[PDB]
């Protein structure tokens, strides 16, 4: 099936940068604190023409489903109401871009093995955010 080295589920390893970006996009000092120490758990499901993802944490509880090549209404995490669209770039690898009105992330998603890369971009600014693969 498509997407399938996806399929299942995916912890927080490690984090590089990430302030830089939430900072930019001008998230709370208080929700920041929050995103730079939580350690979520990502789930991924494939059903049909869509795909789930399903963020977990102490923070926040968040599920999104969506086609490919599709916009789609999304509130973020820290609370700005976004337009959305999920690209497939390849059997392995998807990217997110997220439209608010001050700025846009980019979002890519990358699995190799027992590694899921997620790269997040705000115009000049990246962080690399890895995640293991459970079980
Ligand atoms: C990883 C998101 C869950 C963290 C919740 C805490 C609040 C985070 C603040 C801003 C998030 C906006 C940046 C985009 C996050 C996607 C990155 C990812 O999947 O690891």
């Amino acid at each position: 099936g498509s997407m399938s080295s996806f399929l299942g589920k995916w912890k927080l390893s490690e984090s590089h940068n990430f302030d830089a970006v939430m900072s930019k996009l001008g998230v709370s000092w208080a929700t920041r604190q929050i995103g730079n120490t939580v350690t979520p758990t990502v789930t991924f499901t494939m059903d049909g023409d869509k795909m789930t993802m399903l963020t977990e944490s102490t923070f926040k509880n968040l599920s999104c489903t969506f086609k490919f090549g599709e916009e789609f209404d999304e509130k973020t995490s820290d609370g700005r109401n976004v337009k959305s669209v999920v690209e497939k770039n390849s059997e392995s690898k998807l990217t997110q871009t997220q439209v608010d009105p001050k700025n846009t992330t980019v979002i890519v998603r990358e699995v190799d093995g027992d590694t899921m890369k997620t790269t997040v971009t705000v115009g000049d600014v990246t962080a690399i955010r890895n995640y293991k693969r459970l079980s």
